[PDB]
């Protein structure tokens, strides 16, 4: 039969898209079609509030928002422990505690676009070390990408070449014009958003004034 | 003060998807943003089942669908009037009936993608008379789409060219990845197209075994 | 190994960056298979007395297909189409080049997923000849975004039965450039350099068209 | 009307006909503004310690540059950057065409609207670096599917304090080609005709570069 599988999504979800939902759809067709796994779960991390140097709303509201976008989901939850750490945490960290919360074990993989795939290649931005226990102990689901080559970013790099195995390339088109960028700007300008995030984040981000410029 | 619009969406929406959905709220912000426009109500006209050499799911099925679809919308709702009539209708006759049901009346106008806008110019394929009809005495609010430049399908049609003012473009991202085909190709290889279509549409494919292959 | 020659019809008004990078997307397809040797390929540009409207003359079209051809050691254009008197179906064109061949390879019609969209608009296309194109010659479909050339080909009665005749090339590469923006764009005076071949350009200036 | 010269930084591995577009638009769109005038384009290619990997030699891409620019009468590419020991921040290498220009117009660095992303990506970037970039100098933005420059402005600290210097040119063309893709093509021994240059598929082929 199959290896039970985890996916795990990191990420600011300032808010949540239903671009990052259906991407969690994609990844389990995608690994299910393969006849060797079962996704059994999805789990949406957000990123705690001190990463970065670009303005997110708070911790509380992105956790709630995916809460409230998942109601409808039967097998995608938001967890806030990364969110709720004292301080910025590396992807490999979280990718270790969320295995060790499920601690014969499943497979967790790390749920992204292509685009985090070209990262990787950026100098001082990864540690190697990072890179390879994340495809080598982990995995990678990535979905795809408009302006990104994932094969030839694969291809390139001798870590995840020799790791290959262990990313899957989701092919399936997954709303890559919406970013969470314009979102954000459109509601800025009084612009709406429905059908682009859920319903139910529009009537939070209404009900707690976020987004405003 | 402001001219009152309602828009009207003719197509099969079989089914509707988040994308027709999404492009009433690009429309409504557009023509408000002229400042001489608001937009009072959206009608979705699902196509009668005696049009085209395609197969549609059943305009009983498909009319459903576009409601429970509207239940989350305060403005936009779903008209059978097309559907229930004894043969298929051109464009022109929907807008007048639709129109006489208004009847200092508001401006009805048509709701469409640019790829509509470039249907016009296929020999054969629309009476002149309709289509000086329609940009004249209605208006067309043209959202984009990738691949097509309705500025120049305008500049080059004598009929839109003289009428252009009637003709309002909305330069605003509209999912234009999804097809209503890709969703029903997905739907019957059993593949997932939730955060693609509402999640009540899905619901009802489900329950009522459409598009099974 | 089957040889094929891949033959595309269109206004090429101008021809474009676009309509030549299908014929090598198609051409790679077809080898990928393994089952064909692509021999030639053929650029026909509509004739004159075609419905639309802003046409720029036939030996106009053909001349700029030439020389956007000229570093092409397998693309010819051919004249005949547009030098009839008048338009005529595609079946037609494809029945003439066939004949050509004959005076043997397979004949197929090289066009993108939009034009497979067309087969479902009423009153636009014979069955006759949508069956015809797929059970007698042949169809290579280049991807375009927003069409999904699988759910054409499943929900046609006349495609789904000819799948073997059928070729879905994938266009890896979001390369999409209309015609109409080239035309415009010239108008305002803007440039299109890269967008279509520069000697395309320079035979456009030179003879004052899309102005 | 204000002299401007415009700079694309990048590793140009190899040039594509959407890095050479993105001068074509971008030139267009300061035009239009007006109180502009555009008078050089200068393709640096990154030299060769750069991080990455599979990076062609530099006069390998130097040279792959200057034949995509022969049809140029605006554009050249300048080896400087790429001779130079090491890497270089790219707020040096504007200093050094600064300096060159002076030996005035303004120089302004060219780039995708996927380069504004990038400056917000934690240790990339240094603050004072992005502030010189478009205080000094300035940043004339082609768009890129995907991406909103806007929002990436609006949410700078930096970049919104200098709006007057950034230009955002809409890319009406969805001529999305990807180098890491070209690359690949070429290895599979795939065409990449009609998506960069006759000339650098032919120096390519020559010297048996990316197989």
């Amino acid at each position: 039969s199959r290896i039970p599988v985890v996916l795990l999504a990191c990420g600011s979800f300032n808010p949540i898209t239903n671009m990052h939902l259906r991407m969690f759809e994609v990844a389990r067709d995608h690994l299910h079609q393969t006849g060797m796994y079962q996704v059994i779960q999805g789990i949406i991390s957000p990123v705690n509030d001190t990463y970065g140097k670009k303005d997110l709303a708070a911790s509380h509201h992105r956790v709630a928002m995916a809460r409230l976008a998942l109601q409808t989901s039967d097998w995608i939850r938001v967890d806030p422990w990364e969110s709720e750490q004292a301080q910025w945490m590396e992807t490999v960290k979280v990718l270790r505690h969320h295995h060790s919360k499920l601690l014969a074990v499943p497979e967790l993989k790390l749920l992204c676009g292509a685009d985090v795939l070209k990262t990787f290649q950026t100098p001082n931005l990864w540690k190697d070390a990072h890179i390879q226990e994340i495809v080598e102990k982990f995995g990678l689901v990535c979905v795809g990408r408009v302006s990104h080559d994932p094969k030839g970013y694969i291809a390139e790099s001798p870590i995840l070449r020799m790791h290959q195995h262990n990313i899957h390339l989701a092919k399936e088109p997954v709303q890559n014009e919406i970013s969470a960028t314009y979102i954000r700007r459109a509601l800025g300008q009084g612009q709406s958003v429905k059908y682009l995030i859920p319903d139910a984040v529009i009537t939070y981000i209404k009900d707690h004034g976020l987004y405003t410029k």
